[PDB]
């Protein structure tokens, strides 16, 4: 009995050559596509998506792999779960939709596959969001003794399966409630909605759902840092103009003051943080709803 | 079910101020420490040993919360699971055997409490031999991308309880396994005794076993790191005479070269590769055997 937690807004089926992206659609106007990241679905936009429903046509999609999006076999080289691949997949289900440009915000890893998207294929987007992250280049550039024990789990996830798999298997609820809880500024589950957390533990019980988040972080250890790394060292920068938002207790602060790394990265970027942990739109849903209409209805 | 590995020793149950030490004792001569690492117990030495008790008396120890060795109650920094303090408790053990001078052989955990020993209590030392280590300091501060994904463990088993045990327990057979054969040259369990696979994993199988692995690694995130710094800051170096070892495709080989890392670190130091991944002693007994006794015996 999961809850729909955004009534009035559609639900869509987007094939892909990767597979199904489940969305929900609602509201009018330029196209606006909210990504959601881990340990997390679509829904974790609940609480900001009516906001912006009331100006944008906002497309909340399931990462491939994640939630209801189906699940592409992985590789040796976790292709289809790194951004690049994820980025392409989306600019394909919102092609099927008839949005060649659109607006974007992610978290999280949505927001990985969204400045990677915006690296790649910048003609795709309007404006961009990127909600509670630095680039992964930068997380792994910074991963010294404290941040490696902050974000330990981007080393515990990219680990070889089925290492992480087989442990997360023993008590797949109590991790996902850990992750939940501890990046959040209360430390505990207060800020989530309760029909939320139902989502991302019946995503989270699925062995396979799981396995795609460890291939998302695999895939956030090896690949994806090194296309970051091409970028960064080619001096390429998103020329797209974009929000950076972070929480004043969420993870990017902590590896480093979050406007400047994102000035290396983009040419058009402000920035915000908002007193939330990571989970800015769940957390500080008000704020951060402000804060990207605000920006993406800016000409 | 549990094979007697050290035919011949005696088994000594050491009492302590913070709880009994368990040491499988053999051979005579000057008294040989030997402490082993995670995800192990003393069982690990099984194949050296034998050649090392026919020089020295060799004590063949659980490290404080390992193996047969009593669990002192942990607190909020990991007090009795730091370096400094097993490494007093090991000198207190070795004291209740009459041992004040003894040379010291770790690998993994026992080479950073050895390695801390040797830095606290340097006169309770004649020669120290520290196997596919590096000084806790050194991981820590060479942490990058390429460090945190090998020695990921590092911070996960770090991270606060319940998170490391609760996902221990998800599948602990497989987790001991798994740290077993992907440090080997193998990758395998293939350069194990299946005998001495059985003792690491029963070891494994009890979670109050696996809270004790934790706070071992939480000490290492923490105080572990802090007593190190501490003396590099003061530039305080090992005095005793001491080999380091390290495997050909080990952990200490990663990050930095061991003999020049080992060198800040230690006035008087030899080192060598062995033809090994991390368990030496293992997986390279004859190799690692010889040069300890070809050090020890110097």
């Amino acid at each position: 009995d999961l809850a729909d937690l955004f009534p009035g807004f559609g639900s869509e089926w987007i094939n892909t050559s990767s597979g199904r992206i489940f969305a929900r659609v609602g509201g009018d106007g330029p196209p606006l596509l909210l990504l959601h990241g881990f340990p997390q679905t679509h829904v974790m936009w609940h609480r900001v998506a009516p906001k912006l429903a009331e100006r944008f046509k906002v497309i909340v999609a399931d990462l491939p792999g994640y939630g209801w999006s189906d699940m592409p076999e992985s590789d040796e080289q976790h292709t289809p779960y790194t951004k690049r691949a994820m980025a392409k997949q989306l600019i394909e289900a919102m092609e099927q939709l008839g949005h060649v440009h659109f607006a974007l915000a992610g978290h999280d890893r949505g927001a990985r596959v969204s400045y990677r998207l915006a690296l790649d294929s910048p003609g795709r987007l309007s404006k961009l969001a990127v909600l509670d992250i630095l680039p992964t280049y930068e997380y792994w550039q910074r991963m010294n003794r404290a941040y490696a024990l902050k974000i330990y789990h981007w080393s515990f996830l990219a680990q070889p399966a089925p290492l992480p798999e087989n442990l997360l298997g023993g008590d797949p609820d109590f991790y996902v409630k850990a992750k939940l809880a501890s990046w959040t500024r209360a430390g505990d589950l207060s800020a989530f909605d309760p029909r939320a957390v139902e989502h991302y533990r019946i995503a989270f019980a699925d062995p396979m759902r799981r396995h795609v988040m460890c291939e998302d972080y695999r895939a956030g250890a090896y690949a994806d840092f090194e296309h970051d790394k091409i970028d960064v060292e080619a001096g390429n920068k998103i020329p797209v103009p974009m929000l950076a938002l972070w929480g004043a207790s969420g993870i990017a602060q902590s590896a480093a003051t979050p406007l400047d790394v994102w000035r290396k990265w983009a040419s058009d970027v402000q920035g915000a943080p908002i007193e939330s942990g990571h989970f800015l739109p769940e957390e500080a849903p008000d704020q951060t709803a402000e804060a990207l209409v605000r920006f993406f209805s800016a000409a």
